């Protein structure tokens, strides 16, 4: 009756499978938040995570809870009753960025686009110059509609016009570009299970000196005690407020799990994530299958495979699970039924993944009669791992 | 540059050490929230929170958060601006529930008792009946001054109420007896870096139908997406509702800890850590050492050993730490110089630990000079160890 679990190839938009080198060190006995090795790998951690942000901003550090209670912790501590705040929404994760705003008692203004496509960023800033909204929320990379949105022209846009820009790079921090200081970008939240590889459970945040400056000034409560960041900020300098007891082993995997994205390097890793991306599109592509959505703004790490008519992909995806202990994603609201989604994140997005998966997807959907030639698939893909 | 820490020995009330099958297990790889594994996980895991909070309930998961997110989430589900909240605070805890209830719009009655003693239950129940407050909110043991409170009359009057009684338990669950149904207590929040030996980071919950309804009315939506228990509940449940990655390795070392409470025994347990309060307190005494605080609501899991007259305890906590690797707490705010507060909680509570703290705290006494006697403080534990 100790745990026994099997072990699976994860090749879904997260959570991702963890390096083993961020496994191996989650096994050291803990020490408490105010024990001085505890402080030193806090401070450690912020250093790291204003290169990972590629920002100087002082304040770089974890909150203790998944990606969300970040992106919630972030706009609670910005918004006030009526504060107009500026969603564009072009997948799922914008609804959830209006749902926490809306609950926060914020005047929402959205703008829409079809699901597979991006805005132009000049439609953005017209409705940024119109509305001069005081935050301007949004989606780096939607994993739902897999694409990824420009984003230096609107954070630019927000700094003339006085706007504070909050983003969701959940799903790219670690796997594609993202620069907060050179895309004018104010407070910017990531997650550790997607292209970091780290447990999920806790949510790096980084926010310069705009962001900060209404944060001090609350006169009114942050609604959310444990998502206030004027007291979590005491926390992560030299006051050391006791605020929360910050989870103990879950800073160890993310100050490894970050080393190792550094050690790697920023610029190699973005460039291995594509490569590995290049190599799954040429076997999806050998296969005969073809892929949703508008391919100019496609999201590196997340493909978005077409379910051929007559196929049932919940079918496939759990063949593919049960037999080969392979997992993707299907899709749940408006693509639910259209696409799989391939997630090639951290430590999942390499070379012997990459093949399973094609492998294991090829002879699933032989078993339903899809039409494919058979052996297509591998070659291109190891073609593309010669080359 | 890989991680290295010390081997700490943890006396504090938290975060404590870790059973080490709890953190071998935590080097599992991962597998994700909608994987048949991770729902069996799931399952078990809340059967046997079902146990440890002696309940029925059909409502016991965790909430990714520490302890007081935790707490915030069951206090957010069942608040709504201007219902009446009673919390009867005799430490530091009680005000942090204070703090929450007002963010969520609460009209807070509070009642305060000197640290160090605790209410006759006769006297909450008296404001209960003439406030008659949708909400009761209490603190089981206040580690911030080592007292535990009777709970069993004050759930009963709730009841009769028709209040609901919200109880943070997070400093005694799997330490000193919890019983939730007998208790009447309607909501009760654990953590899992105390008694449980748990890495911090999360908080398992437990609530009744009466919660569960009032839960179900939201009409006004709870403020906090990401505390939102009405949508916790198709997420812990057959829906899976896709409310938030659930974390992956917290749930692992979460599933452990437990089943090592379970395997132990509840009555077992308890009585084990009162076995270990009895060493540590004669070690304690011989060593001519005093106790704060009322000996007749003394909690078992926390033991304030008064800092004698000219001895700065911040210097005597810091030597412990540098020279032997010992950790014990010392106190802020009121209590600030007068205490050190020694934990024996979980796996920390063993008999290796209690002799070590007292022969660590024994040297560094008379390093600061020091008025005790020898080899007397472990003679006298080492007596209750034999008999
Ligand atoms: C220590 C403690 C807490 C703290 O919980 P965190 O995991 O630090 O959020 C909350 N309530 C009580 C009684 C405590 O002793
Ligand atoms: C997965 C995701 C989130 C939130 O993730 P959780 O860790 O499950 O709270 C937010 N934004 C994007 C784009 C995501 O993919």
């Amino acid at each position: 009756r100790e745990l026994c679990t099997p072990l699976r190839t994860i090749m879904t938009p997260g959570p991702v499978e963890v390096d083993p080198r961020v496994l191996r060190v989650m096994s050291t006995p803990v020490v408490g938040q105010f024990d001085p090795a505890f402080t030193g790998i806090m401070n450690e951690t912020m250093e790291m995570l204003r290169e990972l942000f590629q920002t100087k901003n002082r304040w770089a550090y974890p909150i203790d809870g998944t990606s969300r209670a970040g992106i919630e912790a972030v706009l609670a501590s910005v918004i006030e009753p009526e504060d107009d705040v500026l969603i564009p929404i072009y997948g799922r994760f914008g609804y959830l960025l209006t749902e926490i705003a809306e609950r926060y008692g914020a005047n929402v203004h959205m703008l829409e686009c079809e699901w597979g496509t991006v805005f132009d960023p000049e439609d953005i800033i017209r409705e940024i110059k119109k509305v001069k909204p005081k935050i301007v929320a949004m989606v780096h990379g939607e994993t739902s509609t897999g694409r990824i949105h420009p984003l230096k022209a609107i954070g630019e846009a927000c700094r003339t016009e006085d706007a504070l820009f909050i983003v969701d790079a959940v799903a790219t921090i670690g796997g594609c570009e993202v620069k907060v200081d050179e895309w004018k970008i104010d407070a910017a939240i990531g997650g550790t299970q997607k292209c970091l590889s780290v447990p999920s459970g806790m949510a790096p945040i980084t926010y310069n000196e705009r962001v900060a400056d209404v944060i001090a000034a609350r006169n009114r409560p942050i609604t959310s005690n444990y998502f206030d960041l004027s007291q979590l900020e005491d926390y992560w300098s030299e006051r050391r407020l006791n605020h929360h007891t910050e989870a103990t082993t879950m800073l160890y995997a993310l100050r490894e799990g970050v080393r190792l994205v550094l050690e790697e390097g920023l610029e190699t890793r973005f460039e291995r994530h594509r490569h590995h991306e290049a190599a799954l599109a040429a076997g999806i592509k050998a296969m005969g299958l073809r892929l949703f959505g508008d391919d100019s703004c496609k999201m590196p790490v997340v493909t978005c495979v077409e379910i051929p008519g007559g196929i049932d992909g919940e079918s496939v995806r759990d063949m593919l699970l049960a037999q080969f202990g392979i997992e993707i994603a299907s899709s749940f609201g408006p693509l639910a039924g259209k696409i799989w989604r391939i997630g090639t994140m951290g430590y999942s997005c390499r070379k012997e993944n990459v093949l399973f998966v094609l492998a294991g997807l090829e002879a699933v959907l032989l078993r339903h009669n899809a039409g494919i030639e058979a052996g297509k698939a591998l070659q291109a893909a190891l073609d593309v791992y010669e080359n």
